């Protein structure tokens, strides 16, 4: 059962008459649903994402400066000017330098000086923000029936089904193989509010970093870095990463404040990560409430005869699942298919069956069955699968 | 649900039988709550009320 | 969104029709919130306001 793979697992149980079940599925969680006369089902919210979300601003973390130009005039010659002062994509500073005979001016005094640099951004040194549209966000829910077959996490359960939900398409009917149909009504509106969320992306090809972060819109909009719209050619406020030195005669130095990535990363510690897979921008945390309709589900193998009580052996002896249940797997050497005669008694009371089965109507099919998950009361018990027995101390 | 030994069905239809060309319809009353109806080995969950 | 039975569209364009050489432009008013516009089976999500 898929839910046995994780630590975060909930059990939902429907009694007599319970045909519908309302669950709050959370990313990283898993729910096992059990109900009288119904095959058990594992359900979980698998992903929350939007493909190609809209991009808000792009910020530059490392300025690439080039073509530094300086123009200086002697004290009586008027303002110094450069064509660059009027071009976008350049950062300039006008100042005054001390001039005199030493640097070829007729008078000793203040002379106009102006320096400009072309400012661009280093390749792969942008920080881009993305915003979600509640109407385009997709919630993916997976359902897996309890078939008495154990499948590891790196393996694929042939009976697992997937359902996708958007605000405009909240209901799906899934056919669970021979178990019947299950209906899922999940409301995206009951999900995570995304108004103040921005998915921040740096360079997703960097190997030792998460591919994205989920940050607050107000924090993102206040970053003190050069910015522009995707598609725009030049950067606004490029001066944020450039400093000019005090001028001396006909020269003025231009300083680059360096790569701000390290600075940003310190700010991002403790911020939740997100994930990008191609064009899909995923949230790594979130939840949604769904209504599961069980009325069309039917159990499998109710009319088989009981398996020969003499032909069972333990493939995997009873073991603690970590969810206060016991898991085990048996092998049957008799004729299939048949119902597995499972029960358990408390040490000293051989007459009362104390086993509460999670796995519905355990059966050995022609090519499956054998895995059983059950709950037992605290203390010493003995598990029986026909004549096959096993001691079990619960707790 | 939980007490497989006590029959709780009160039949309205008298001595249900499958005749050569009829029978099969059954009307009964059940106590409130979760129950399981059995017609031989054929079963059905039933929440009453 | 959520009430598929009630038409909430207030048409500005009178009796929209597709003529042999015209028609197709429609202007309407919708209540605030999430709505779905339908032109037959053609649909479109629309958040108003």
């Amino acid at each position: 059962s898929r839910c046995t793979h994780l630590e975060n697992r909930d059990f939902v149980t429907g009694t007599q008459g319970t045909t519908r079940v309302t669950l709050v599925l959370e990313l990283g969680g898993c729910v096992t649903i059990t109900a009288e006369g119904k095959p058990s089902m594992d359900v979980w919210l698998d992903a929350i994402y939007q493909e190609n979300p809209a991009k808000t601003r792009e910020y530059c973390l490392h300025a690439k400066l080039s073509d530094t130009k300086v123009a200086a005039r002697c004290p009586t010659m008027g303002p110094a000017t450069l064509a660059e002062e009027h071009q976008g994509g350049t950062v300039c500073k006008r100042d005054q330098s001390d001039r005199g005979w030493g640097n070829h001016c007729g008078l000793f005094g203040k002379g106009s000086i102006v320096a400009c640099v072309k400012a661009a951004c280093e390749a792969k040194k942008k920080a881009t923000g993305h915003v979600y549209d509640a109407n385009k966000i997709v919630y993916t829910v997976k359902v897996e029936p309890h078939t008495g077959d154990y499948v590891a996490a790196n393996e694929t359960h042939s009976g697992r089904k997937t359902a996708s939900f958007t605000i405009s398409s909240e209901k799906t009917i899934l056919t669970m193989g021979e178990y019947g149909d299950v209906s899922l009504l999940c409301r995206v509106a009951s999900g995570v509010d995304l108004a103040q969320t921005v998915i921040l992306e740096l360079d997703k090809t960097v190997e030792h970093l998460p591919t994205a972060w989920q940050v607050h819109r107000d924090w993102f909009n206040d970053l003190a870095l050069p910015w522009k719209h995707e598609g725009a050619q030049n950067w606004n406020n490029a001066e944020r990463l450039v400093e000019f030195g005090a001028p001396h005669a006909v020269k003025m130095d231009v300083y680059n404040l360096g790569d701000q990535t390290g600075v940003l990363l310190k700010a991002l510690a403790g911020v939740p990560v997100a994930h990008i897979e191609g064009t899909k921008y995923h949230l790594k945390s979130g939840h949604v409430t769904c209504e599961v309709g069980l009325e069309k589900l039917k159990m499998k193998g109710l009319t088989y005869t009981m398996c020969d009580k003499t032909k069972f052996t333990w493939k995997r002896a009873p073991t603690d699942s970590g969810h206060d249940t016991v898991v085990m797997e048996v092998t049957f050497s008799g004729t299939k298919p048949c119902r597995i005669p499972v029960r358990a008694v408390a040490h000293g009371s051989p007459d009362v069956n104390v086993a509460m089965l999670i796995t519905p109507n355990p059966t050995i099919e022609n090519n499956g069955g054998g895995f059983i998950e059950m709950q037992l009361p605290p203390g010493d018990n003995i598990i029986y699968v026909g004549e096959l027995s096993h001691q079990w101390f619960q707790k």
